[PDB]
């Protein structure tokens, strides 16, 4: 029974626990800027 | 008898224990790359 004359079926492969990530996402400014809390969509000064 | 009439068969020389060699093996990066081992001949991420 030579692999190469046999389906895939009898051959479960190993599971390896990494996973590959590429992404990235930028440093924000967030923390310089003036925070100011509201509750109406409108507001005046 | 002396030497240069008789023949170099009878004198045997000393036998040393060093063993000269100046062969080198570079450094290699194997150990820098990430370390991973499968116990079956495929795996899947």
């Amino acid at each position: 029974f030579e692999a190469s004359t046999i389906g895939p079926a009898f051959f479960t492969p190993q599971v390896l626990a990494l996973e590959v990530d590429c992404n990235i996402e930028c440093a924000s400014l967030l923390d310089l800027y003036g925070q100011i809390e509201v509750s109406r969509s409108t507001f005046t000064y």
